[PDB]
């Protein structure tokens, strides 16, 4: 008789309906086509599978009390499908975190694809040992005819190279990522003041001293920040004859460009912070949510002495459910906090599909 099962079966539908919905939202509606999104639906493809493959697998032997229930040589694979797409999702997680931060130093699918494909790999590749050794040898994968990793080795190398490599680039890549993007709004409202004092400066003016040098003065601060950088130099040529009443009129036009031109990059940082916070959620959920299962399955290892393994072992048969709930959480943020996936998420509901 278990309560849990009832309780579980909530888990893995929301895993399965919102992930989809994702996935569904990216391959149709047009303005999710970037490569962050790109990453976004894969990551959904690893907790869909998560919630197709791994999970109700765990919900039946929570129904046999842990007592392994199905061929023994499914133990080492089911444990390989559990640490795959959990290694998919951190490893995703931190190629976003990267790949965002190279996007600030810069001025496509095939961008994406490679680069999706070049982290599932990695997650193949390191999951791999589970069941190439695990298939020979049942007493890696079974602990007394419950279905776990018993290869202290694999936990304890496993956590730190397929945890700590990525966790710790994706916390620098996310920082750096913020710093980045408010150097970028203190260095463009300081060209506010640099352009918006001499324009102030022009339009005082009495000769072609006070036009020429706040003109040369306004285009190298141009230069820090396209067309308008033709524009003053339209207007330096006035300024180089000596013509000022024209030179100062011609500079009330450059206001226009000037404002036109900031607020649109001023809209594009106010967006990409906006979306640094976005993501910022779904990465902390995931270390905090997994947070409880990974000290203690580390705590398992560690105290193999001098703890009562049946507590470790009930706190771990609870705290992998966390993590689980996991799968279900980055649907629901992503509809709260972006307008496009929530009006996209609300007509596949209403069984309307066309953009
Ligand atoms: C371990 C194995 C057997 C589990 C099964 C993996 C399946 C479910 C995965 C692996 C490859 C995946 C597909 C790969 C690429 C695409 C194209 C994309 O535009 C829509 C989703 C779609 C079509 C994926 C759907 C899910 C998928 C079919
Ligand atoms: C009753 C006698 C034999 C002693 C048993 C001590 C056991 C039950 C103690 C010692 C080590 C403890 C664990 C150490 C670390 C963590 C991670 C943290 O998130 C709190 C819970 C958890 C998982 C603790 C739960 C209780 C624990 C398992
Ligand atoms: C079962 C459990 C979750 C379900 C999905 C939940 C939501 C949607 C979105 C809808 O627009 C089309 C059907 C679709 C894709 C369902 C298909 C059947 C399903 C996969
Ligand atoms: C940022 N932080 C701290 C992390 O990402 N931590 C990690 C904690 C471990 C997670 C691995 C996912 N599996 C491991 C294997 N598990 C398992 C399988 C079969 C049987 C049994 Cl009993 C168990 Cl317990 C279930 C969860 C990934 C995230
Ligand atoms: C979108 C891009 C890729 C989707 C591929 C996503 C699926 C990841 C690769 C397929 C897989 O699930 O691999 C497990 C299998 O056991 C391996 O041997
Ligand atoms: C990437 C991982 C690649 C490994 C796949 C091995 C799958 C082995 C699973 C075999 C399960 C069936 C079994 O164990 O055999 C008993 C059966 O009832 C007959 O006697
Ligand atoms: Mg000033």
């Amino acid at each position: 008789k278990n309560w849990s099962a009832l309780l579980t079966a909530v888990v893995i539908i929301l895993t399965i309906a919102g992930n989809i919905l994702v996935i569904m939202a990216v391959s149709l509606e047009k303005k999710l086509q970037n490569a962050t999104n790109y990453f976004l639906m894969s990551l959904a493809i690893a907790d869909m599978l998560l919630g197709f493959l791994v999970m109700p697998v765990s919900m039946l032997t929570i129904l046999y009390g842990y007592r392994w229930p199905l061929p023994s040589k499914l133990c080492a694979v089911w444990i390989y499908l559990d640490v795959l797409f959990s290694t998919a999702k951190i490893w995703h997680l931190c190629a976003i975190s990267l790949d965002r931060y190279v996007a600030i130093q810069n001025p496509s699918r095939t961008k994406a694809f490679l680069k999706i494909i070049a982290v599932w790999t990695i997650s193949v590749g390191i999951s791999m040992p589970i069941p190439v050794f695990g298939l020979q040898d049942d007493s890696k994968v079974f602990k007394e005819g419950s279905c776990l990793l018993a290869d202290d080795n694999f936990v304890l190398i496993g956590s730190f190279v397929s945890f700590f490599i990525p966790l710790t680039i994706m916390v620098i890549t996310y920082f750096l990522t913020i710093k980045s993007l408010q150097k970028e709004a203190a260095d463009l409202e300081d060209n506010w003041e640099t352009l918006n004092d001499n324009l102030k400066v022009i339009e005082k003016a009495d000769n072609a001293a006070q036009v020429k040098d706040a003109l040369t003065k306004m285009r190298a601060a141009a230069l820090d920040a396209d067309i308008l950088v033709g524009q003053i130099d339209d207007a330096l040529k006035l300024a180089n004859e000596g013509k000022v009443k024209e030179a100062q009129a011609a500079a009330e036009q450059l206001k226009t460009t000037i404002n036109a031109y900031i607020q649109k990059y001023g809209q594009s940082i106010s967006n990409e912070q906006k979306a640094c916070k976005v993501l910022g959620i779904v990465f902390f959920l995931f270390v905090v949510m997994w947070c409880p299962f990974f000290i203690t399955n580390i705590m398992a290892v560690i105290c193999k002495e001098s703890c009562n393994e049946d507590v470790i072992g009930a706190l771990l048969n609870v705290f992998v459910w966390i993590g689980y709930l996991n799968s279900a959480v980055n649907p629901l943020v992503y509809t709260l906090f972006n307008k496009t996936y929530r009006s996209a998420f609300s007509r596949y509901i209403q069984c309307q599909y066309k953009e």
